[PDB]
């Protein structure tokens, strides 16, 4: 079927990469980067971050594959010593389907509305001055934040950035999103919750502004900057990723060989 | 059929019988606490061997509970809306705690895991896999409502009841070379399955909510998410986000 | 003596500033905001920063003293309605001072030269662009391999601050030291830290070396600018310390206490 | 001169603590238990716990050496294979003294006193743990939780490590006060942050409504019946330990924390 690779840049993903794709040169495998059936990343979690928004409009007609040739990534769980088993295996077609859930990020101005979706995360910080929003759950205000911004994580996220900010961690299978604080300041006049918030489907998490209304809103790996915005919804997207799953490497496995080894 | 138990004090003992003027101990489908949330956990496992057929109605008499989410005036209207059958039932996942014949534990809040005297040293296996060896105070296995309980104070994640899953959280580990844990929260959905292993001293303080009860020659506690659900008879609107709203950001 | 005043901007601080002025004017006192022995904030904690910094090449000579036009701040003790009497008090002399240590941030490049900076409340590293990865070397020792957001190096007045919200201790700034935070370290096998924060005694040196983008975004005080091609940034207790002017009581844990818990 | 060896009690520590006596019989080394001038303990940090309370009443006289018989500890920071160069350093008497403040813990019911080399702690002897926290005679906080802890500096490595506390150098005459999972809610608001005291300073538990309290010391745990006041400060007296090489502080945090490569 049709397939593509993507590299981290470097001369070990890039060797890698025309190594695969020569694999490929032996079986009934095409390679296509306009519409493919499987995107294989090569390089780190940051690498398959890239191949996530490059093809998340293909997402339900794509099995995502993560190799990488650093240290082990929540992503990218293939060494590069496997990668002949993974040309073998894919071009067979015996693999099994895997989804895990992801993060829906709304955007209102005062124009229209624009929506993001996150594989890892979405955090909402300051365009340079103090952080001040207020955090509305359903329709209901909840508190009013203040500090360095505020940061809602997928569940496969959550090993990620939502972890140095003190966030639990939970197993992707788990379809649900978690709010963390990012440095706040908790005082009588600026009473946040502090412990990490779990929110499941189809609530929605509403921060609108109390002051300025710029905001610096990060996707992932990509970050920029929005004027004038009136309000920044959170809720679990009714989209999934798909990962091709050829042996069985379980999430806290995978947990426990980057934080505890 | 329906009961009701009070806390022990006199407003709480005269509420009862004032509510009971508008009955089965053995058989009931709807159990009615007065008191508090501490109350409400001993209605809880007074009847934890047919919570499928039991509804639950808290009534606190002192602060607001997350249990106990009616006030003590409002029980007036309680009983006419409680006889019509005219109510929704809600449903909380449960933690279900076996140690070792065996031993089987129902936890509505959490179950934590202490050493008996001296230093708490244990290895952690997620689905017949080693994980961690911990050496501190102790863990914690929280429920999704009890994670505004013990596990928020050790630093816990706050989740929704709806979701049907248990939390593990540290009680101060040393975490160093020889015993590297995680430090984060971790949550676990159904079917998973976290062991407790002992290394060297098999006595452990075991508590299950309120119930803190002295293990000895302990081989080994199993925490996964219960089969069974507590439910409650729903009549107003009260989102667990006002709650914990209402509870904390005052 | 010769003093000076400077004011946040808004009505308020404005018009109490020239009441001051001529306040003063009745006494033995003389404006001068170029060699000043009194430096007078009016406005709040930020505004007291400005005016530190406006003046960090005459700390030996200055005796600052700092008024709150809106809510309680920790430099800024004095209440705009005790204006009058601070003035006075100060004419005639009648006040003690108070010290408090400052961080020394270096900054060294390849060889344009070299920069060194005073803080207040704290001294910030973080990255330009990308992972922010750095040892940290203590006393010439290497201690840990750190990757994250970035490190905060407190002063003891300064852990009430940004030190605080990053999980730091408070400090009492009587004790002469600088305390470690770490900003969202990732903590793994491959860049473990210590995850406590590091409160370091005078002459204790703390060397953040780069180890691949040497590149950093380094913030004093919320001066942040980017600093290019740097080959080590050092941290220690430093020998100058800041001044106030103390005339009443008012207790470091009160304002702790007033600011945070219950006023 | 006079010196004594505490053992852990396994066959390990009993058999070089033979092997260090038959050492000093070849020295000019009188082998006393009662009147030491340098005590020498064998195991661990809690083995060096034990010899520090035992000898507490003479530590004016009293140089304290550690060895670890298992992972490296910050009071046992000797290895058993140098036991031998131990010896022989001790007897030519080549050596220079360092001093780790100490905790002064008193307890108001008579009055009871107790010196902690780690930190002493306050929990509820069942039921809720909730009192008030006081710093020179005025209302801080109220706290509820599982209860509070006070460390040394040498200590914040230890129990404060666990529950959050910062690490600090232990040339710092100073204590740090730890929330133990205290509750923050709309009723108990407390300052969440670890708390650094310098000298002179005293902090004071008072009870609500509980007057039983479980206070431990290093860990000897007693339950004290009818408590009015705990009372928290730096003590005068200090701990002496016997210094031949450079053993940094930061390193034996880093070599049982972050890694031990060469072990
Ligand atoms: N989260 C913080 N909680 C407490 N205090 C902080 C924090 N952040 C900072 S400055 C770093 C920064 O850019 N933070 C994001 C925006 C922000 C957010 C809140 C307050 C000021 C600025 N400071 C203190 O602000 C002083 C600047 O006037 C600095 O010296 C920090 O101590
Ligand atoms: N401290 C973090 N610990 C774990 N993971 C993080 C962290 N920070 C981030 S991104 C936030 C950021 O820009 N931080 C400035 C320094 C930095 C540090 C690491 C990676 C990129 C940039 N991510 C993850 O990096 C992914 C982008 O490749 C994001 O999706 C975060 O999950
Ligand atoms: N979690 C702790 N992490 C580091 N160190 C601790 C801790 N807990 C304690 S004593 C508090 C206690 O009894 N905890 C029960 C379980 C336990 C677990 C490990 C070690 C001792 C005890 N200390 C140190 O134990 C020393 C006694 O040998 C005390 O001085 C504490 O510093
Ligand atoms: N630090 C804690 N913060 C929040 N909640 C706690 C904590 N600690 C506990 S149990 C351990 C302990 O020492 N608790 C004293 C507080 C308490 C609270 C309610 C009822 C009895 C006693 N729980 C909850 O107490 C419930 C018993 O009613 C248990 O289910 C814990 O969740």
């Amino acid at each position: 079927m049709k397939y593509m690779i993507t590299s981290k840049g470097d001369e070990k993903s890039d060797l890698l990469r025309l190594n695969m794709i020569a694999g490929f040169g032996e079986y009934d495998m095409e390679y296509d980067d306009v519409e493919p059936e499987i995107v294989i990343s090569i390089g780190g979690d940051g690498t398959f971050l890239s191949a996530f928004h490059q093809y998340e409009e293909r997402l339900d007609e794509i099995a995502f594959i993560g190799i990488h040739t650093g240290h082990l990534g929540f992503y990218a769980d293939w060494r590069p010593a496997e990668a002949d088993k993974l040309v073998k295996l894919l071009a067979k077609g015996e693999y099994q389907k895997v989804s895990y859930p992801l993060l829906k990020t709304t955007v209102k101005y005062g124009k229209k509305e624009a929506t993001y979706l996150a594989l890892n995360e979405s955090t909402v910080k300051s365009s340079g001055g103090p952080f001040v929003v207020d955090v509305v759950i359903n329709d209901i205000h909840f508190e009013r934040f203040r500090g360095d911004g505020l940061c809602m994580s997928t569940p496969s996220g959550t090993t990620a950035y939502n972890k140095s900010l003190g966030g639990a961690l939970m197993h992707p299978s788990i379809e649900a999103m978690q709010l963390t604080e990012m440095a706040s300041i908790n005082n009588r006049v600026y009473r946040t919750i502090g412990s990490p918030l779990v929110f499941p489907k189809h609530h929605v998490v509403s921060l609108q502004p109390v002051n300025d209304k710029d905001f610096q809103i990060s996707v992932d790996h990509l970050s920029i900057l929005h004027r004038d915005v009136q309000e920044i919804r959170y809720e679990v997207s009714a989209k999934k990723i798909h990962f091709a799953r050829f042996r069985s490497f379980p999430f806290w496995r995978r947990v426990h060989d980057s934080f505890i080894e």
